[PDB]
């Protein structure tokens, strides 16, 4: 039995991994299984760092997989990440909850941390960028990475600020949140080559939708527009 934030993070983090793994000629399907041998995890880190990790071992025994995951974890540690709750054995053994936490760590370090706006970095910097870009939209008030995005208007406003032809902003009503959210999600996919990472119903019906999932997707817009 699972949580809503858990279904949110699995969809989102899988789609995010795939938005990078596609540049290296592969995809994952099931985040609970497809990183257990460490190969696609090294691949992911090569794509998002623009660097190369130590040669992977493809011998199919457990010890090689543990070795591959430890290289990945060493590469993350080398970029300044203090890994705490996670270890290579439990990843290879398919600790799905731990594997989700490791992917968040990678998203935070490689997609969010280096964002810097007006002497403000990482999550806070990304939020300030959203605030700046959505300033002139009177029916938008970005104050967080959760409820502020629930009605779909902020997503649409972000796109429209950069690419006004993609969004007919005046059609969008505040009390029509699922239409707004899907509209943004569809435009981002078709036109900005940002794959869908969120589910509209999960966003609307959760008092506070998952801010890691929203941060992940929004970080993709920051990089698409930079």
């Amino acid at each position: 039995p699972e949580f809503a934030w858990e279904k949110q993070q699995r969809k989102t983090f899988t789609a995010w991994c795939n938005s990078h793994l596609r540049k290296a000629g592969t995809q994952i399907e099931n985040i609970d299984e497809d990183f257990r041998d460490g190969l696609k995890l090294m691949l992911l880190l090569e794509v998002i760092s623009g660097e190369r990790l130590p040669k992977p071992e493809r011998g199919k025994m457990r010890v090689h997989k543990i070795n591959n995951v430890n290289k990945a974890l060493d590469f993350i540690a080398s970029k300044g990440v203090k890994l705490v709750s996670i270890g290579a054995e439990e990843i290879v053994d398919g600790n799905a909850k731990m594997t989700l936490g490791m992917i968040w760590t990678i998203i935070l370090r490689f997609a969010i941390q280096d964002i810097s706006v007006e002497e403000t970095s990482a999550k806070e910097g990304l939020l300030l960028w959203c605030q700046r870009k959505t300033a002139p939209y009177k029916n938008v008030n970005v104050q967080n990475f959760h409820i502020s995005w629930k009605d779909g208007l902020a997503f649409n406003a972000l796109i429209h600020r950069h690419r006004p032809e993609l969004i007919e902003y005046d059609k969008l009503r505040k009390d029509d949140p699922v239409t707004n959210l899907n509209n943004a999600f569809e435009v981002a996919e078709k036109y900005l080559d940002i794959p869908k990472m969120l589910d509209a119903e999960d966003i609307v019906n959760t008092a506070r939708p998952d801010e890691k999932a929203i941060m992940t997707y929004v970080s993709s817009f920051y990089h698409a527009f930079s």
